[PDB]
DNA sequence: ATTATTACC
């Protein structure tokens, strides 16, 4: 039950949430990663992203890697589907290139 | 696992 391709959301992200995302979402760990940040007026601020990991991870392990407050789900769309969705966010961090 | 109603297809 360990997988490479995941989506995640971190609602009301904390300092440590950002620190975990910044250290983990790197080319060392990911073939491709994209993480958007939205914190506008009438909604809960979030980090929201997609990870195509180099190594399989069990959900409990990825949860720890992302700071322990993340919602996780096995990715259902393609890397490019996720790139297009997350790149709509007003700020985003993009690591690597989508795999097809 | 986990905070939320946001979350790819």
């Amino acid at each position: 039950y360990s997988y490479k391709r995941w989506v995640f959301t971190i609602n009301n992200p904390t300092f440590e949430d950002y620190v975990h995302v910044l250290e983990f979402c790197t080319l060392d760990n990911c073939k491709f990663a994209i993480v958007g940040e939205e914190k506008g007026a009438n909604g809960t601020p979030h980090l929201q992203g997609f990870l195509n990991l180099r190594s399989n991870a069990r959900a409990a392990a990825l949860e720890e890697s992302l700071g322990g407050r993340a919602w996780l789900s096995r990715a259902r769309g393609s890397d490019e589907d996720n790139e297009e969705f997350c790149a709509k966010e007003s700020t985003y961090l993009r690591v690597g290139e989508p795999v097809s």
